[PDB]
């Protein structure tokens, strides 16, 4: 009865922008870290940030610190990725998780994935 539904995915040119949007049902995200992790195809996971929406506490990878922005809509139960100056090595399925109040191993629930090409 809990779902994460993804979307936002598709293409764009290098120096790019794109918005991610997360939609939680079953559960209200401010009682949760929401997170987004992406994986390449061929290539492994890799953390990339996560929000406490009750509190509006952020934690990004070093990777993507000052590029990618995590923030939350309480009212539509929905986070959110803004993803700027995207590069060929940002293409990867990227999936928003959830758990209870930086490792996948902590979340509880799984979106369904969306594709982020870069050309
Ligand atoms: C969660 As961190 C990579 O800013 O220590």
């Amino acid at each position: 009865e809990v779902q994460l539904e993804e979307s936002g995915g598709g293409l764009v040119q290098p120096g790019g922008s794109l918005r991610l949007s997360c939609a939680a049902s079953g559960f209200n995200i401010k009682d949760t870290y929401i997170g987004w992790v992406r994986q390449a195809p061929g290539k492994g996971e890799e953390w990339v940030a996560s929000i406490y929406p009750t509190s509006g506490y952020t934690r990004y990878a070093d990777s993507v610190k000052g590029r990618f922005t995590i923030s939350a809509d309480t009212s539509k139960n929905t986070a959110y990725l803004q993803m700027n100056s995207l590069r060929a090595e940002d293409t990867a399925v990227y999936y928003c998780a959830a758990g209870s109040i930086s490792i996948l191993e902590e979340f509880d629930y799984w979106g369904q994935g969306t594709l982020v090409t870069v050309s």
